[PDB]
């Protein structure tokens, strides 16, 4: 067997984590979409370690990816709606955004690990008997690239374990161009994969054997194993294989390729904790994860299995993983479930639910107030209980501000945000140790605040990887920490003065329909600042019906519907500032 099976999924025992996972992400109303509303909503919330997003939707939304890809794209094949929306697109161009890319980022400046949400029927249909009116052709289409193209065939022939029963082969074929690309083109912003429905799929329709441990009865889940470890060798692996037994051992038995339990509760749709029967079968799973010491299969016959980390997927909200407008558990409970599991135990990927999830219906892609409070809740006693002692530092990295050649550097450290004493008597000291930069300095510059600062010089081209010590009465506890210089786009010149410019005077977009529009606005590539500075857009002139609205801080979404009076050549002026700003001409065709 692997000898590094469980053990990459060290970091998992004793992880708490969430969900953000939005719905209908198909025909473009993904691309555009951002995560730091939900990030800045948490920004409190410390003792937190990953969240999990999609790559794939669940059920019957397997085939939607967020994500861009030019083999799914080509399956678009530029059909449209009556409206002239996407039809058949079960992907976000790649011309217009990668979504997922810009989430995975931001998760990891949060100081965040990643875990990655892929339904195992991937691209094929779950009922092929009905049809999905949003994408019709593309399990068809999917399938028919498959025994239709000379790489794939080729691939297809290359090892006997392909073809078998159902539609095995097109599971290969998934693993090998589709799911192993995401993997190497995102590398180690993604952690872990939780592939749900595998049994389903796998085993019943393709005829592996996730119960056996021979790997010729489980070499399809060998491809999804090895096609995520080929972008990240230590990405953690789990594969829902239905749930465990309520009486013994509540996870299903590792597969070869299982790094961590997929932990599906007991009693999967409906509420998983009433009656009090079914409260107490689920509440057993997280002491399992207590008397065990996270580890799932410490008790069998089978040694290959020892450093499998226990996992739990439980949902916070009475109805769904990822929303609901009641909680399942009280206050009280849900810090108890969570500190049961982890504490010197396993990890938790709490379903976290949003206030509302549908793009298409007014999306509100935040916590629900009650979902926040919980967590509130769980955070302080996670802070004193978790490890109690010395010093504990936040979530699972601390981030410092790539290096500006020749400008100021400062960042704050606060007490009580990236470092705390769990009995709550105070932070002694906090100093570093390695190679730092000779211009780097820690000082304190206020009460419970220490400020890393220093001015690089111009000259100033390499890397800097050094620890950081935070100290009290108990002991110290250290951080490893980075330092980067940052990589300046393509396209932008300096003007060396503090100001903020375009891309280029005049900026002309994609043509516009009187009856909605739709382009993307980014950092880097529409608009550069050469200091770092956070950017505000306004326009400043022009017709009405173009609508601007800001999605992060390097993202702005321009659309609304052109009226019959505005055909021919619309022109906007639009400044972009920081107390320096400098303006420029958009041009848009009607
Ligand atoms: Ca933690
Ligand atoms: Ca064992
Ligand atoms: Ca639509
Ligand atoms: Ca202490
Ligand atoms: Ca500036």
């Amino acid at each position: 067997p692997d000898p590094n099976q469980g053990l990459r999924a060290e970091w998992m025992r004793g992880a708490l984590g969430m969900l953000w996972l939005p719905e209908r992400t198909f025909n473009g109303n993904i691309e555009g979409i951002r995560i730091d509303d939900f990030l800045t909503q948490i920004k409190d919330i410390r003792t937190v370690d990953y969240v999990q997003l999609p790559l794939t939707s669940p059920n019957i939304f397997s085939p939607t990816h967020v994500a861009p890809h030019p083999i799914i794209e080509s399956l678009w094949q530029g059909d449209t709606d009556a409206n002239g929306d996407p039809i058949n697109l079960v992907a976000p161009r790649e011309s217009v955004d990668d979504p997922l890319l810009s989430w995975l980022k931001a998760l990891r400046a949060a100081g965040l690990r990643t875990e990655i949400y892929v339904n195992s029927y991937n691209l094929l249909a779950r009922i092929p008997e009905d049809t999905q009116a949003d994408y019709p052709d593309v399990s068809a289409r999917w399938m028919e690239w498959c025994d239709t193209n000379t790489e794939a065939q080729a691939f297809i022939n290359s090892q006997t374990y392909h073809e078998g029963n159902g539609r095995r082969k097109y599971m290969f074929c998934y693993a090998e161009f589709i799911l192993k690309e995401y993997a190497q083109r995102y590398g180690d912003l993604i952690d872990a994969w939780c592939f749900d429905s595998a049994d389903n799929v796998m085993e019943d329709e393709c005829g592996d054997d996730p119960a056996s441990e021979d790997v010729n009865d489980q070499r399809i889940y060998q491809a999804f194993a090895d096609a995520c470890h080929a972008g990240n060798p230590n990405a953690a692996i789990a594969f829902n294989n239905s749930v465990g037994d309520r009486e013994g051992n509540p996870f299903t038995s590792a597969t070869l390729f299982d790094d961590y339990t997929f932990g599906h509760p007991f009693g999967g749709a409906g509420n998983m904790v009433v009656p009090e029967a079914l409260y107490t079968y689920n509440h057993d799973l997280v002491v399992f994860m207590q008397t065990n010491n996270g580890y799932a299969f410490r008790d069998d016959t089978r040694t290959w299995n020892d450093n499998v980390v226990a996992h739990f997927f439980p949902k916070q909200s009475t109805t769904s993983w990822n929303a609901g407008n009641t909680p399942c558990l009280t206050d009280e409970q849900f810090v108890e479930w969570t500190s049961t599991g982890i504490v010197n135990g396993g990890g938790i990927t709490w379903g976290t639910p949003l206030v509302r999830t549908n793009l298409e219906n007014a999306p509100v892609l935040t916590l629900q107030p009650y979902a926040l409070n919980q967590f509130e809740l769980t955070d302080t006693y996670l802070k004193e209980f978790q490890s109690p002692g010395k010093p504990n530092w936040s979530r699972q990295y601390t981030i410092l501000p790539a290096i500006y050649p020749g400008q100021p550097y400062s960042h704050n450290l606060v007490e009580g945000v990236d470092f705390w004493d769990p009995e709550g008597v105070g932070i002694t000291g906090l100093t570093a140790s390695g190679t730092l930069p000779a211009w780097l300095t820690i000082s304190q510059t206020a009460t419970g605040t220490w400020t890393l600062s220093g001015t690089p010089p111009v000259s100033e081209a390499s890397n800097y990887t050094f620890e950081l010590m935070a100290q009290d009465s108990d002991g110290v506890t250290n951080r490893e920490v980075k330092l980067e210089v940052i990589s300046h786009p393509a396209g932008f010149t300096n003007p060396g003065d503090g100001t903020p410019v375009w891309f280029s005077n005049p900026m002309v977009l994609a043509k516009a329909t009187a009856l909605d529009y739709g382009s993307l606005l980014k950092l880097g590539v529409d608009f550069y600042d050469f200091e770092g500075d956070v950017l505000t857009i306004t326009k400043t002139s022009g017709p009405d019906w173009l609508v601007l609205t800001q999605n992060s801080d390097d993202t702005w979404r321009l659309s609304g519907m052109p009226t019959a009076a505005d055909a021919g050549e619309n022109s906007f002026t639009f400044n972009v500032s920081d107390i320096l700003s400098s303006d420029t001409e958009i041009k848009i065709t009607v």
